[PDB]
Order: C-alpha cells, then sequence, then structure tokens
C-alpha cells in the first residue's frame, strides 16, 4: 500500500506569486551575509532542501518534500539534521509574510533560490507539495553516514532511484559550505568559493594531495594543505572507477556539471510527487540580478 502524494496548487496561486517568494528569500539571502563567517545562508540552505528530500524511499513512497515534516520535533530533532534549524530560522520570517505557501514548497523553494543566487544553473521547480499531519513524519536514520566508502553511497542512492551520474552530479553540491565541528564532527571547507555554485568540487578532489587525518572529534577525514577537506563519503567518487569517470567529466566540463545537477537536483525534490496532467509546468525563476534588483 505504496501511498500516493498528488500535488495541489495553493489555491489560486500562480507564477507571480511564487515569483514573490523566491524574491524575498533572495532578498533575504542578499541581506544577512554575515552568517558562518560571511558564507552567508545559501549552502544551509541547499542543505536543508537536500535532507528534507533525502528521506524518501522509493519502496513505499514515505518521506521525501511532500509532506514538509521536518516543522515536526521527530524530524527537527533528528541528529542528522544539526544545524539545519538555521535555515528554518532563516525561513521563518518569510512563511509569516507568505502564510499560503506549504512547508514542503518553502522547504524545496529555498533550495532552489540559493543555488540561482550562488550563480547556479537554473532549476525548474514544480508547486503543490501539501503538509501532511505529525504521524506522516519519517523516522529518523534515512540520512546518510559520512564514514563510509563507495558501495555505501551506491547502495544508500538506490532508495532515492538516483543512479552514478545523479549522485556524482548531486555530491557535487558539496562546493557549498562547510562542515562544522559541532554540526557533524567534520571540520572545514572543500574549496575557496564557499558561496559559488561552481564545479570546484571535482577539481579540488582530482588536483589536491589530500592525506587521511583525524580532526578533534576523533573522526578521519582528508586533509589538504590548501586548507580543503574531504569527507570519506566524497573521497570514495575518486575510488570507484565508475565514480571517477563522471568526477573527471565534470571536472572538465562545467556546463555539462551545471546540466547534470539541475536535472538531479529537480528530480530529488519532486520524488514521490504525482503531478495531475492538469498541473501547472515548472517554473524557472528569474534571479534577482535578471530582475534588475
Ligand atoms: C553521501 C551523501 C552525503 C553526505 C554523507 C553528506 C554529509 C554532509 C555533512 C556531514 C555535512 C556537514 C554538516 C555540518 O557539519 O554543518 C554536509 C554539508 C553540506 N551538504 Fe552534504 N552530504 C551528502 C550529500 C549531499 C547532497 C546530495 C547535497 C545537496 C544537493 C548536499 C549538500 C550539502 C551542503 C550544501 C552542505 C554545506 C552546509 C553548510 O555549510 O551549512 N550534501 N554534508
Ligand atoms: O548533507
Amino acid at each position: 500500500t505504496p501511498l500516493v502524494h498528488v500535488a495541489s496548487v495553493e489555491k489560486g496561486r500562480s507564477y507571480e506569486d511564487f515569483q514573490k517568494v523566491y524574491n524575498a528569500i533572495a532578498l533575504k539571502l542578499r541581506e544577512d551575509d554575515e552568517y558562518d563567517n560571511y558564507i552567508g545562508y545559501g549552502p544551509v540552505l541547499v542543505r536543508l532542501a537536500w535532507h528534507t528530500s533525502g528521506t524518501w524511499d522509493k519502496h513505499d513512497n514515505t518521506g521525501g518534500s511532500y509532506g514538509g515534516t521536518y516543522r515536526f520535533k521527530k524530524e527537527f530533532n533528528d541528529p542528522s539534521n544539526a544545524g539545519l534549524q538555521n535555515g528554518f530560522k532563516f525561513l521563518e520570517p518569510i512563511h509569516k509574510e507568505f502564510p499560503w505557501i506549504s512547508s514542503g514548497d518553502l522547504f524545496s523553494l529555498g533550495g532552489v533560490t540559493a543555488v540561482q543566487e550562488m550563480q547556479g544553473p537554473k532549476i525548474p521547480w514544480r508547486c503543490g507539495r501539501v503538509d501532511t499531519p505529525e504521524d506522516t513524519t519519517p523516522d529518523n536514520g534515512r540520512l546518510p553516514d559520512a564514514d563510509k566508502d563507495a558501495d555505501y553511497v551506491r547502495t544508500f542512492f538506490q532508495r532515492l532511484n538516483m543512479n552514478d551520474r545523479e549522485v556524482v552530479a548531486l555530491m557535487g553540491a558539496h562546493a557549498l559550505g562547510k562542515t562544522h565541528l559541532k554540526n557533524s564532527g567534520y571540520e572545514g571547507p572543500w574549496g575557496a568559493a564557499n558561496n559559488v555554485f561552481t564545479n570546484e568540487f571535482y577539481l579540488n578532489l582530482l588536483n589536491e594531495d589530500w592525506k587521511l587525518e583525524k580532526n578533534d572529534a576523533n573522526n578521519e577525514q582528508w586533509d589538504s594543505k590548501s586548507g580543503y577537506m574531504m569527507l570519506p563519503t566524497d573521497y570514495s567518487l575518486i575510488q570507484d572507477p565508475k565514480y571517477l569517470s563522471i568526477v573527471k567529466e565534470y571536472a572538465n566540463d562545467q556546463d555539462k556539471f551545471f546540466k547534470d545537477f539541475s536535472k538531479a537536483f529537480e528530480k530529488l525534490l519532486e520524488n514521490g510527487i504525482t503531478f495531475p496532467k492538469d498541473a501547472p509546468s515548472p517554473f524557472i525563476f528569474k534571479t534577482l540580478e535578471e530582475q534588475g534588483l
């Protein structure tokens, strides 16, 4: 008895209404730019979109972006979600300004906005997620561990119906932000431009000299002389032959990377959702830069 999650457009809302919401998140991103040592809220919003969508199980259509369940205690308090309360706080004010948007919509849209606003590809986005009751919240334990190898990553992602190319594309969001010891027991950034969306992840993996070290939390991570880090799961991409080939492809073709991430990210955010033939087409949002704002 796999569940059916039919999208329904917030009563009488259209492109223009979502565009305003994207703009609000966007303008707040610009303004509140001191967070995390001038990283800004971009990366944390991308993560919040991933963790809200990454609970999905293709087997029974449980979890995923549809119900916006991260708003319930059990999910909010998942040890895997440590740190995301920062992104939740950021969006609160926005949700108060636009009370008609579903929680799943807002969490998803905040990930889309951050990406575009950090100079990433355009991500087509579909509205219609509907808030579901507290008893629909998935148990803790569906997000991935970071101290594992290629075979774990691979297997983990099958649950989300993601193939090798989609997994490699997705992990390139690791160009953004950093790990924080207090959050995950990992420490440091993946690269230098932590708030600009590029293929820097792949470049870094192939080009830096990594050294297996142990951090203040007693966890092993790959460290570079330039000051970057790799999680064991990041480094696993150059350890597996199938992964490594795609890693090299995205290091040598920025355009290809953007296009594949856009596809996979939209797909992650849409998994588990049934869109009637009657539903509007995906919206492409203009950035502030394109609006002259
Ligand atoms: C094997 C899968 C993955 C694992 C194990 C992993 C693990 C991690 C960990 C441990 C952190 C640091 C949390 C903290 O200390 O602040 C992190 C940060 C982050 N993750 Fe991943 N992640 C994975 C996949 C992804 C995917 C698929 C994306 C999105 C498309 C994503 C986006 C990010 C972002 C943007 C950050 C930076 C957050 C920040 O600066 O606050 N990750 N991830
Ligand atoms: O993550």
